């Protein structure tokens, strides 16, 4: 039986090493953290992801999705929330069978957790990674005391997140050729009691947002109506705009909650814990990480967050990271060995990482901005009428659909062309030759 150890029970980690356990893989997987299926007195919080096909899928090649689903809140659609204007619900799609579920982290990972183990995978925990020797295939290990612990690997798999300690192990025998963009945005998650969003007649099934330009907020709601809200602002304020809102203007609580008040004057009532999440819960970083190169030979790899960071501006990167795993199950599967395979899994994922990586940077000015955009929405909505094999809209592409990233990306651009010019030097829709535009999305967009 081949041998396999994955550093990081998060969330491709798990889903690796089920996929490789089923297959007959002797299976060991690291995890710094302590094991979350343990119930202690400790008071965690809820945080939530957006699950749409990509991850769905992954899930459903595992047979976990109907587990994973039954605790997860189906959200329709977009609801957009200005002030004077009542909230209006964006449709994601045609129906129900184009929603994203909402679902909690840490019950997702314990799912995760039980199906590794199930399929035959030993999960060690309070174990990080320290260092990798690659020349004599031995790695250390220690838990938060410092107490270390020495393994062989035979192949190793850097599940670990965006903080990798397997990718800074390989940065020292092979320049990755890395390229970091940070991003000026911090965040900040608050929390909507189930009475709160109740009396405030907030909607369950649906993804809420809040734009306010340079900065935002989003809610993604939980089973038992409360939901976690996340406020994306910038932690300085830039040297051209120096009175701009900033983490850094904001230096307590009370100063969290004048400013939710002032700008953001519809959600600040609902989120009666502000003063105590601000100064509890910390403010985390955002960034996008490039690698040239996700492998080390034969000896090992990187997927999901250890392989490309990115902004959770499009709530991609768990479904990318997902789909990593299953791709990296198959071909480590099927390849000749395991220097092939990871050479075959890098080739096919590195442009589609690449993709939602640009993708989640433009979705941002997408969500938290129109006088031609509501016209070529509306050429946009007749020809997706017109050509449903042809013109699907860059989202659907994206959340509902398991195209390669960097097809979505190409054919999302070919669109967006397409009804900038058509819209361009026109007032209204009865200007413009429907059949001309259409003849374009015949020519441009093969039909899938
Ligand atoms: C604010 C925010 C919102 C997001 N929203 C969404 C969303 O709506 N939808 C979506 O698709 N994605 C979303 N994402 C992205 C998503 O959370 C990640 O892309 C995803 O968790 C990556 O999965 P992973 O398995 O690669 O890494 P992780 O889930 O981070 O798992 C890494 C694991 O490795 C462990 N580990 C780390 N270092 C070591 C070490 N040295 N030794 C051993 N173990 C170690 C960690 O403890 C952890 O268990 C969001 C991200 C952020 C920051
Ligand atoms: O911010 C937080 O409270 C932690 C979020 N989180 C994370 O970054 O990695 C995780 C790993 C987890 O379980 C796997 C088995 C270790 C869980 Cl349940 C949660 C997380
Ligand atoms: O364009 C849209 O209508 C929404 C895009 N999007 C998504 O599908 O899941 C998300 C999760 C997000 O962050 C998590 C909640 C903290 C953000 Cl910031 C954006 C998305
Ligand atoms: O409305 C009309 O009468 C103009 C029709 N029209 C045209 O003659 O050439 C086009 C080319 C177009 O896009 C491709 C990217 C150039 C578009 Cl979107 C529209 C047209
Ligand atoms: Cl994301």
């Amino acid at each position: 039986a081949r041998q396999v150890t994955i550093i990081g029970a998060g969330l491709a980690g798990t889903l690796v090493a089920r996929l490789l356990a089923r297959n007959g893989w002797q299976v060991n997987l690291f995890e710094r953290r302590p094991d979350p299926r343990i119930e202690t007195g400790a008071r965690g919080r809820s945080i939530n992801l957006a699950l749409a096909e990509r991850g769905a899928h992954a899930l459903r090649l595992a047979g976990l999705e109907r587990e994973v689903l039954a605790e997860a809140v189906m959200m329709r659609g977009r609801m957009v929330h200005v002030p004077g204007t009542p909230p209006n619900l964006q449709p994601y799609g045609r129906d129900d069978s184009e929603v994203i579920w909402s679902i909690n982290r840490d019950r997702l990972n314990r799912i995760l957790l039980d199906g590794a183990e199930a399929a035959g995978a030993s999960i060690h925990f309070n174990l990080g990674l320290d260092s990798v020797d690659f020349a004599r295939q031995r790695l250390t290990l220690s838990n938060v005391s410092g107490e270390r612990l020495e393994k062989r690997f035979h192949l190793l798999i850097g599940a670990d997140g965006c903080n990798s300690a397997v990718r800074q192990a390989m940065a020292s025998v092979v320049d990755l050729g890395e390229h970091l963009e940070t991003q000026p945005h911090g965040y900040k998650e608050l929390q909507i009691t189930p009475e709160a969003s109740a009396q405030f007649n907030l909607e369950p099934n649906a993804l809420h947002i809040w734009p306010h330009g340079d900065y935002m907020c989003i809610a993604l709601p939980n089973l038992d109506r409360s939901f976690t809200v996340t406020l994306f602002l910038h932690h300085q304020s830039p040297a051209a705009q120096p009175a701009s809102p900033s983490f850094a203007q904001l230096v307590d609580g009370h100063a969290a909650r004048r400013f939710f008040q002032r700008q953001f004057p519809d959600l600040s009532p609902m989120l009666d814990s502000l003063e105590q999440d601000f100064e509890h819960h910390p403010t985390g970083k955002l960034a996008t990480l490039r690698l040239t190169t996700w492998h080390v030979g034969g000896q090992a790899v990187l997927l999901g967050d250890a392989a490309h960071p990115m902004v959770p501006f499009h709530g991609q990167g768990m479904n990318c990271a997902l789909e990593d795993a299953v791709a990296l199950a198959e071909h480590l599967q099927s390849a000749a060995d395991n220097a092939s395979a990871l050479a075959a899994f890098t080739a096919q994922r590195q442009p589609d990482a690449l993709a939602i990586q640009a993708m989640a940077l433009e979705n941002y000015v997408e969500m938290s901005s129109s006088p031609t955009y509501l016209l070529e929405r509306e050429l946009g909505q007749i020809m997706a009428q017109r050509q449903p094999t042809r013109f699907i809209p860059r989202y659907s592409m994206v959340t509902f659909s398991r195209l390669p990233y960097a097809q979505a990306m190409a054919r999302g651009q070919i669109q967006e062309q397409l009804l900038k010019f058509a819209v361009a030097n026109h007032s209204d829709l009865t200007s413009i030759n429907l059949d001309a535009v259409e003849h374009e999305v015949t020519r441009c967009l093969p039909p899938l």
